[PDB]
C-alpha cells in the first residue's frame, strides 16, 4: 500500500529534495562501504533528477552500473514519538538505501515508490542517508535491455569502447533519484494505511463503498465533504468495511472534473482523499465514462524535460496541460512507465482521463540458436513476468482511486504474435482485474506486426490500442499506398466488434523544415501524414480513440534514425506548437468528447 | 531582518509548502469581498514555486495588473505548537499580503529577498487555509522601476492601450508570483539562534574565524568547526557571543576549487550549521584580490529565467547552469538585476563559483523636463528609502557566502546627471557599514555621452562598465566600434582603479548566418566579442569581463525584441552559439590570477 505523503493534523511531511552529494561508482563503492562515511571527492546532483543531463560529460551520461547519492539528515529528535517512514516516490532502476551504513531496504523497479520506517534506535544526533542506484537493464527488468551489445535502432561492426546499457526500447534510459524522497511521520501504535473507494450511481444518488486498511487498534470514522467545505456524508466506528451515500452527487466529467475531499480518521490518525465519482465501462463498441460513449483525443506522452530528464518537473507539468486544453485533447496515456503522483493528481484536479501503463516495455527477444520471447526461462525466454506481476500489483494499489484512470495498459509492443504470449499475458490480465476494485478495462499496446490477426491481444483486451505508422515506417512519401494499407487493417479490427483506438501514430517532424510537396520530415508532412490516417479511422465506427505518437519530441539512445532524439511530438522539447499541433487544435475543436460516433 | 536560510536540524522541523495551490486573478473586488476569509471560489491551480505568467495560454493572465491570490490549505500536528512555528516566504515579486484563515499576518514589499513571520499559536485552528494575495504593479517608488506614463522602454505612431499594463524601465519580462518556495519551519520557543556572522583573518600565517552569534533568550552557546569529512578542527563550548577561533591547516575556498567547512552552532536545545568558507578579498591599486592574489574576471550577467516557471526557482538548470559555466571556463557571474535564491548562492558557494551580488535596483532613471534625482516634491525618483532597505536585506542574508565578492548597488541608474552623488553616497555608506567583511562596492554603470560625470567615479570600488561598442552604436561597423571602445576605456584605465565589462554582447539568434558582418548573425557576435577583446587585451586595469548575457531570456514585447533578448551566448533551453565556443577557446587560455 502506497498512500500520497500528505501534511496532516497527525503526520509531519519533510521534504528532502535538494542538493545531494553524487559519486559514480568505479566498481569499489560497495566493497569500500561509502555508504559508512561521508562521500569522498564527490559532485552535487540535485534531487529530485535524472542524473544523466545535468553535468556535461559523456561518461557520465553513458555510465553502466551504480551511482551514490548522500546527504545529512539531522532530524528533531520530538519525531522519536512519532513513527518515522522514509519515502521514495521512485528510483531508477534499482537502489540500496542506507541510514548510517545500516541498509534499510531495497527496491527493483524504476518507475513506483517505495518506502521503510527509520528504526528508533538507528538514528543519531547526526545521520547519513545514501542510496546506492543501479542503472543496469536486461532480460529480466523492466524495461527490457538487451543482452547482445546490438542497438535496437550498425552498417559495419564495431567494438564498443566501454560496456553500455542497450535499451530494447526507444527512449534514453534516464536514471537516478527521479522523484522526491521525503520523510513523513504517523502516529506509532494506530494508524492508516491504505484507502479503497468505489462508486455506483442509483438515480442522482452515489453510493461510496469504502475499505480502509490501518495497523493497530483504534476506531475508524469516515467523512465526505464538498470542494467548499460541506459535509455530504459521514459514518462513524464503521470498521474497514463500509458504504454511504451523497445525495445528488457531482459527477466526474472529462475537462469538468469534481473532486470531493474524503476525511478519513483511525485513532490519532486524519488522512484526507480526494476522490471523483465516476463510472467507466465497456459496452459493445462504446467506451462509456458516466453511461455516455467517449473519444479519446490526446497523446502518448513522456515524462521528458531538459536538463532533469526524467525527474519531476511540477511547472513543466502545469503547462503541459495548459497545453492539452489549449489543443483540446482530453486524455493521454503514461507510456511506457507509471508517472509521478503529483501528475496524476494534477489530472484527476484538471479533468483530463489517463490510459495507466505498466513499466513493461520491450518484452521482445526477436523485434548460438534462435530463441523466442516467451521460451521457457531455462530455454532461454524472457525473465520478466514475475517483477511484471509485482509491476502491476503496486501500480493498482498506487492508482486505484484516481477518477482520472480509466484503462490499465499491460504491456507496449510486447512480442504478443508469437507463440506462448496468451500464456505469459493471461495471468497478469487475470492479476489486474483481480485487484482493480474499479474493475476498469484492460489492454496491452499492440505492436505493428505482419501476422496481426495472430495478435493475443484479440483473447485478452477490452479494448484493442493499436500502435502503426502507416506512411512512416512503412509506405513512406507514399501517403496513397499508406491510405490502402491502413484501410485493409483497420477494417479488420473494425470487423470484430470491439472498441479499438490508436494509442501511437505519427511521424518525425524537425522544426523549421518545409516543403509544399510531400517530403518526410517536414511540417507539412506530418500533417498530411495525419490527414491520411483519419481519412480511414473517421469512416470506421468501432474506432474510440486517437492518440497520437508523441506530445513532444524527447530523447533516445544515439543511432542513425533518431534526429537527436525521437522527434514525432507534435511540440518540440521546450513545448512549441509545430504546424501539426495547430492542424489537431482545428481537427478537435470540432470533435466532441462524447457522441462523436454514437 | 536576519534570515538565515531554513535547514532541517535536530531541533529544527522544516516543512516545504510547494506544490500545487490555488489560483484568482483580482478583478478589482478580491479585498472589498475578503476573497482571504473562504477557500478560492472559481479558481484555477498553479505550480509553486512559479512565476505564474506563462504556465497557461492566457495573454490576460500573462499580461495581468494588480493583484492575484494564491491559497492553500495547511494541516498541521497540535504538538507542533510546543516549538516557535515560523512562515518563511524565500521570495513573493513583488508585494504580498500572507493571511492565515482570516488574519493579516504580514505585508512585504520588494520581489526578491526573503521575508517571515511567527504563526501565533491562538490562531491555528483544526484546519487552517493559508492565503497570499501578491501584487505586481511597478512605478516610481518600486524597485525595479515601473514607467507612470504609457511609454515603452524598447510607437511609431500612437495608439490607446486595451487594458492598463505595467511598463518596465528595465529590459526583462516582469515575472509575478510565488517565485522561491514558501517553508514551515520550527525553531525551538524559548532559546534560539536568531543570525551568525562570520569574519576570516589571514594575517600572520594564521587562519582564524571571528564568530558573532545572535540570539533570543537565556541559554549557553557553543561553537565547533568541522572539516567536509566529520574532522572537528577547532571548537568551544560555554562561550561568548563573539569571538574567535584558529583553524590549524586551513584550506582557502578559492574560484573555481570551493573548501567549505561546517560551524555548527548551538544555543540551548536549539542547533543551526551553516557552511563556510574561508577567503579573503581586497582591492588594492588596480588589482582585485581573492586570497592575495589578483584575479581575473570570466563569466556573465545573467538572469534567473527557464521555461515555462519564469523568474521560478528552478533546481537542475541552476545545476546545468553551472556545469555550462565550468565547460565554457567562466569563474564568475553577476546576479543580473535581482538577488538570486539562496539555493543559487548556496551551490555556487559548493562549486567555486565568484559572485557579484547586486540589488533590485534598475530603471532608477527617468530620462533614458524632470531629471531622475530632482526632490521628490518636484516628480524626482521615489526608491531611495527602499534602496536603503534592500541594501540592508541583501547584505543581511547574504553576508555569509564565501563567493560573493562585490556588492552591485545599482544596475544603470542616471548616474550622469545632477544629483546622482547625493542620491547614492548614503546607499555605499550603508553597504560598507553592513558587510561585516567590508567587501568592495560599485555600481553598474549605463553607457552614456559624458562617462567622464559619471559618480561612479566618486563612490566605487571597481568600475563596472555596460558598453555596447558595435550593437546599440557601431552597428556593423566594427572598425568604428574598436576606435571608440579605445578611446573611452582609455580614460577609465587612466584612472588607475580596476574596471571591466559588467555587460557587452549583440543579440544574435540561433541559426542565423552570414561570412560578411551582419547583425543578429552568429558570426557577427564572435565578430563583435573580438573587436572589443582587441581593446580590453591591452589595458592593465581591466580586470574582468562578463558578457551580456549567459542565455537568452523573456522581456517586454517590441520592434527590437526578437521573441526575447537574444544577447544570451546560449539559448533560452542552453544550447551553445557560435559565440559561446569562441568563449570556451578564449576563456581556456587566460587564467583565472595573473593575467594581467
Ligand atoms: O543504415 C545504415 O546503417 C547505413 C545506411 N547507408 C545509406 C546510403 C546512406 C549506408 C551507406 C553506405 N555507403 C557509404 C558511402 N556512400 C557515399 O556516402 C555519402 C553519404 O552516405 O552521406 C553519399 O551521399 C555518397 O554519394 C556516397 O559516395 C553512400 C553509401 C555504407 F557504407 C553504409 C551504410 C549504412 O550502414
Ligand atoms: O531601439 C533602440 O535604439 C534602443 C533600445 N534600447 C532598449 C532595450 C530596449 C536601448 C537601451 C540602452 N540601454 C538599456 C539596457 N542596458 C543593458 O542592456 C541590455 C540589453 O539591452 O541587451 C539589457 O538587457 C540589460 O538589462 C541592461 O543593463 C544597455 C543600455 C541603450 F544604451 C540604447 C538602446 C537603443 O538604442
Amino acid at each position: 500500500a502506497m498512500l500520497y505523503p500528505i501534511l496532516t493534523q497527525s503526520r509531519m511531511l519533510i521534504d528532502l529534495s535538494g542538493t545531494w552529494r553524487f559519486k559514480l561508482d568505479d566498481g569499489s563503492g560497495f566493497e569500500k562501504k561509502w555508504y559508512e562515511k561521508t562521500l569522498d571527492d564527490a559532485q552535487l546532483m540535485p534531487v529530485p533528477s535524472s542524473y544523466n543531463d545535468i553535468k556535461e560529460s559523456a561518461d557520465l551520461r553513458d555510465h553502466y552500473g551504480w551511482v551514490f547519492y548522500q546527504r545529512d539528515l539531522n532530524i528533531p529528535a520530538y519525531l522519536k514519538t512519532q513513527r518515522i517512514v522514509l519515502r521514495f516516490a521512485a528510483v531508477t532502476h534499482s537502489a540500496k538505501v542506507y541510514v548510517n551504513g545500516t541498509l534499510l531496504c531495497e527496491h527493483k523497479g524504476g518507475f513506483l515508490p517505495f518506502e521503510t520506517e527509520i528504526p528508533e534506535n538507528l538514528i543519531r544526533d547526526e545521520n547519513l542517508l545514501t542510496v546506492a542506484v543501479d542503472n543496469r537493464i536486461d532480460h529480466s527488468t523492466l524495461p527490457v535491455g538487451r543482452e547482445d551489445e546490438s542497438n535496437v535502432l550498425s552498417f559495419f561492426p564495431y567494438t564498443p569502447t566501454k560496456k553500455q546499457n542497450k535499451p530494447n526500447f526507444d527512449f534514453f534510459n534516464y536514471c537516478g533519484i527521479t522523484r522526491p524522497v521525503k520523510l513523513y511521520t504517523t502516529p506509532k501504535d494506530a494508524y492508516i494505511s491504505d484507502i479503497t473507494l468505489t462508486s455506483s450511481l442509483e438515480n442522482n444518488t452515489a453510493r461510496i463503498n469504502y475499505k480502509i486498511d490501518t495497523k493497530g487498534s483504534a476506531h475508524t470514522a469516515i467523512g465526505v465533504y464538498t470542494k467548499q467545505g460541506v459535509c455530504v456524508a459521514q459514518t462513524e466506528n464503521t470498521g474497514t468495511e463500509g458504504s454511504l451515500t451523497i445525495e445528488n452527487a457531482v459527477l466526474w466529467e472529462p475537462l469538468k472534473p469534481y473532486l470531493y475531499e474524503v476525511k478519513i480518521s483511525f485513532g490519532e490518525d486524519r488522512y484526507t482523499l480526494p476522490y471523483g465519482i465516476r463510472s467507466v465501462a465497456v459496452k459493445g463498441n462504446k467506451f462509456l465514462i458516466n453511461n455516455k460513449p467517449f473519444y479519446f483525443k490526446g497523446y502518448g506522452k513522456h515524462e521528458d524535460t531538459f536538463p532533469a530528464g526524467r525527474g519531476l518537473n511540477m511547472p513543466m507539468n502545469a503547462k503541459d496541460i495548459s497545453l492539452m486544453k489549449w489543443q483540446g485533447a482530453n486524455s493521454f496515456r503514461t507510456s511506457h512507465y507509471p508517472y509521478s503522483e503529483e501528475m496524476m493528481r494534477l489530472c484527476d484536479e484538471e479533468g483530463i482521463v489517463v490510459i495507466d501503463e505498466t513499466t513493461a516495455v520491450g518484452v521482445h527477444l526477436n523485434f548460438g540458436k534462435r530463441v523466442n520471447t516467451f521460451d521457457p526461462i531455462e530455454q532461454g525466454g524472457i525473465r520478466t513476468q514475475s517483477h511484471h506481476k509485482e509491476v502491476i500489483k503496486d501500480l493498482i494499489a498506487r492508482d486505484k482511486n484516481h477518477a482520472c484512470v480509466v484503462m490499465w495498459s499491460i504491456a507496449n509492443e510486447a512480442d504478443t504474435g508469437s507463440k506462448g504470449a496468451y500464456e505469459y499475458f493471461k495471468p497478469l490480465f487475470d492479476l489486474a482485474r483481480e485487484l482493480d476494485p474499479q474493475k476498469r478495462p484492460c489492454t496491452l499496446v499492440s505492436l505493428q506486426m505482419v501476422n496481426y490477426k495472430e495478435d493475443c491481444t484479440i483473447k485478452l483486451s477490452d479494448v484493442f490500442c493499436l500502435n502503426r505508422y502507416y506512411g512512416w515506417y512503412t509506405c513512406g512519401a507514399d501517403l496513397q499506398a499508406a491510405e490502402k494499407m491502413c484501410r485493409e487493417e483497420l477494417e479488420f479490427w473494425n470487423s470484430l466488434g470491439k472498441p479499438f483506438m490508436y494509442t501511437e501514430y505519427g511521424a518525425d517532424t524537425v522544426m523549421g523544415l518545409h516543403d509544399t510537396t510531400d517530403s518526410m520530415f517536414t511540417e507539412e508532412y506530418q500533417v498530411e501524414y495525419y490527414k491520411t490516417n483519419h481519412k480511414v479511422t473517421d469512416t470506421l465506427d468501432c474506432f474510440i480513440g486517437e492518440q497520437v505518437w508523441n506530445f513532444a519530441d524527447f530523447a533516445t539512445s544515439q543511432g542513425l534514425i533518431r534526429v537527436q532524439g525521437n522527434k514525432k511530438g507534435l511540440f518540440t522539447r521546450d513545448r512549441k506548437p509545430k504546424l501539426a499541433a495547430h492542424y489537431f487544435k482545428e481537427r478537435w475543436s470540432k470533435i466532441p468528447d462524447f457522441g462523436y460516433k454514437k
